[PDB]
């Protein structure tokens, strides 16, 4: 498998996380992932540097992670700090792989690469995630394709047409205005869907109002594959700025060549305490994210034998241009990386 | 990945389908199979030509299958007719594969391989399935081995009579013995023919007479035998029979639906997938099979077979 | 993909065969296991020489089992010795494969290399399992790791302290001694555990306990588990001696036969649940979700070069390893 490894990937939500380690595989690493006594987190690789048992199937023991099998304990930087084994000596031989992990915008960000060159101030722009005048929900869902896919997915947001017609379907699709800027390390795919009835969800997002709308959605790639759209209504004519609108968390990260996480999330600026409209949310998220999408882009991987063996390329149509550019901007950074 | 591509085989039973496609893959094919309005069968690689979704999770739109990610729709030879996108044009790169498809004798007929050399005159004859003289009743079975060996039992005053992509075993036994199920309608002839066409399409005739008789005129079943290849290591089966006795009889009906009663019995089931799961062993061991005096017809099927493949390397 | 096949292996306990067939893989080899009416001990490819059905699926008539297809019959040498179709002729290409097969110690062993090099004399001893001054109890684990990850798990024990800690934890863990003797064929590691308190097991029979395991070549263990008051002789000492032999399946499964053999308590029911209790948590479960989880973990081990770093528990798993390697690429090569 060819990854971008020197890149940060969303591992985990916070509240995935505990004492008790979870263990999770990112760019075919296994990974250890657990909150410290003192609330920090820690990811270590799960491979005991000893026999290489999963120290994820380990507790904690004065704070350290404990290896199940013969007891080596680490700390969160990967030091063997108790070895219980004869004159109980500590060479550096026995310190395990440790990942730089920022917990930032409600959101467990790990660099799998070269920890040396792991870089803060290059991790995405998922504010509204802790912005105390948004309302923030989701989840987390596994899916079996190549994270490419689902990149290709979000990047192109018109096939909420279909995919998700009984909740999404427009009568103004056929009115859509798409734009795509493109800047440095992010492409933007806007699209505006002007003078017609809200669809199902956005009537939801309205309280049932049924009059004319505008409505938007729009959509931010940074690299390597973290998204973050803006869907938004208001009243025909009303500048976008004003609206309503969820932002949504929308963030890959592959576990191996054919299979991948979603960390999906919606950021509303509406109803902001109604659990009900939290109920919304979630459902939206339940069919279209976690099955809708799931299916498509899983059927999809499936025939990636065939297309393989047959030579067979995509056909790409006027809604394909931001997924494109962002597709070739992946495989820039993956060839860029194979390099090094 | 060594297959037979030239040649007709059956994808589906028309019962099957519907204006709802059924996806199905056929030697390692995913192919979307749908009856448009009109009631003609369509035959569709399930594969979308913009990012290569299953159209067979598809709806119609005024009779084409339209495909569930971003909406192109195709009419039942495989050309885009509907672009949502923008200008809405269709160049001839947004088109789909299509198959050649015949629906004759209560089968669908496709051809996976070389489209020009489809020739519906050499679709096997399985008309008795559409004779009205005839009660005809079936099913599908799957199975995970490779065709080849169903292909193998279904093949086991004898004589084997071989053609050109076709082969017959006759079987007469003079004063024998009615089969359980045509006892009742009857000093007797009893016959158990089979017959093969290319690559593994058979039609068998079990029969029973007084003695004498015309086997023509015999108490009989025309026994429809059809394997299609899934992947290398499972099979489609395609079962049934048209038989000339208790044609009103929906009891009689039923037992000749079953796949156990009438295909394959759990216990020889459980045999070929067994054999299936010894290749490995077989193959890294240079073990080839010992043949017995029973094999006589089977064996020359699988010359043809293997012959048929060979031609098709290159 | 590499093993020692000019070996003898356990392919099953006796109390597993019948005259219903087991089939069972070993090193990658389907096998059709049964007992004839005589008693003695079939063991055949599991490969119908006609058209490769299971044998292990059919039943034996008249002594000889019948392929479930189309009913060959075979002796227990593998000849083929009926065939119902056509003039009924037995020509030697329907001859199966049988492998050389030696009951003894209460075990099941089959030679799957080259059938003219099987000594039966080569086969490691376990005669305590049939030695009527022991009561034995155990049974059969299949488990999802290559074979040599379960043999480093029995020869450190010292795990026992933390997979089996609910059951096996001592205090005295500190001032374990322990040592490796080196033998032809055979490794040992030995130890005492002094002036300890006894763990859950022990007290189920301060105390003295011994924990000493046996490697024979290829993958047979025998280890002596033993505990005594303070001061007392590790031979006057009350005892298991644990039957803990490894089969490869595939390269990256096998099969796991275990037992207790023990000095104490034989005509007691209770004892047999103590025993039998421990089997099941310990090895079937405990040990297994390790190795298992080890064996997951091998493709990324490969992939980046990794390399195990030992701690002063690992000498005698070690050397065992060492040895088995050897035989493997021995074998390899020629
Ligand atoms: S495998 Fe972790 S301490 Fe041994
Ligand atoms: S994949 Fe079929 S229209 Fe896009
Ligand atoms: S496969 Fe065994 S008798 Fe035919
Ligand atoms: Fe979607
Ligand atoms: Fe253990």
């Amino acid at each position: 498998a060819t990854f971008v490894r020197n890149a940060w990937y969303v591992a985990a939500l916070p509240e995935e996380l505990s004492e008790k380690p979870l263990g999770r595989t990112i760019l075919d690493t296994p990974l250890a992932l657990y909150r410290q006594p003192d609330g920090v987190v820690a990811a270590l690789l799960d491979i005991c540097p000893h026999r290489f048992a999963p120290l994820s199937d380990g507790i904690l023991v004065n704070g350290h992670l404990q290896c199940p099998y013969h007891g080596l304990e680490f700390d969160g930087g990967g030091q063997c700090v108790h070895n219980p084994h004869g004159n109980g000596a500590r060479p550096a031989s026995l310190n395990v792989r440790s990942f730089p992990v920022v917990e930032r915008d409600a959101l467990i960000w790990i660099w799998p690469g070269d920890p040396a060159l792991a870089d803060p101030g290059a991790i995405p722009d998922f504010g509204c995630r802790v912005d105390p005048a948004y309302r923030t929900v989701g989840g987390y869902g596994h899916v079996d394709c190549n994270y490419k896919l689902l990149v290709d997915n979000l990047m192109d947001l018109g096939h909420a047409q279909y995919v998700h017609r009984a909740n999404a379907q427009t009568d103004a699709f056929d009115r859509l205005e798409r734009e795509v800027i493109v800047g440095d390390g992010e492409i933007q795919a806007l699209m505006k869907i002007p003078g017609g009835t809200p669809s199902v969800l956005m009537a939801k997002f309205l309280r049932g109002a049924n009059t004319p709308v505008d409505a938007w959605n729009d959509i931010r790639w940074n690299k390597v594959s973290a998204m973050l759209n803006f869907i938004a209504v208001a009243p025909e004519g009303t500048p976008k700025e004003q609206s309503i609108h969820s932002r949504g968390t929308h963030i890959l990260t592959p576990e191996t060549e054919a299979s991948c996480h979603y960390f999906f999330g919606s950021s509303r600026n509406f109803g902001i305490d109604d659990p009900e409209m939290d109920g919304v949310l979630r459902s939206w998220q339940a069919q279209a994210l976690v099955k809708e999408d799931k299916v498509v882009v899983e059927a999809i991987e499936r025939r990636r034998a065939y297309v393989e063996a047959n030579g067979i390329r995509p056909a790409m149509l006027s809604c394909d241009e931001a997924a494109v550019r962002v597709s070739r901007e992946i495989e820039k950074l993956e060839q860029l990386e194979a390099a090094r």
